[PDB]
């Protein structure tokens, strides 16, 4: 009965380890999700999260807990990217398992 903010909320400690997602796979990932429908961060969100003189893990930070704050949509539509982006991470996450 887990939704997939459920699944963010555990995933994220995870996620944010060093070494799990690389600086090419997020910033891809926040292009998927400005680019599109739905758009789930604007472009100023956007051009934070891919800003280069913040640290990766606090800009992922940032936006795994704006996402889980922001609701059911916008955490599923997380998950799509990060299959697009990031397979191997994704099918290796604790909630799947």
């Amino acid at each position: 009965d887990q939704t997939y903010c459920d699944r963010l909320v555990q995933d994220t400690p995870f996620l944010t380890g060093h070494g799990r997602l690389s600086e090419q796979q997020v910033d891809r990932i926040i292009l998927q999700l400005n680019r599109y429908y739905p758009q789930i961060l604007t472009n100023k969100e956007a051009e934070k999260f891919r800003n280069p003189k913040a640290s990766l893990r606090v800009r992922l930070c940032d936006l795994l807990s704006h996402l889980q704050r922001s609701g059911e949509r916008d955490c599923q539509e997380f998950y799509r990217a990060l299959y697009i982006h990031a397979q191997p991470l994704h099918s290796r996450l604790p909630s799947r398992h």
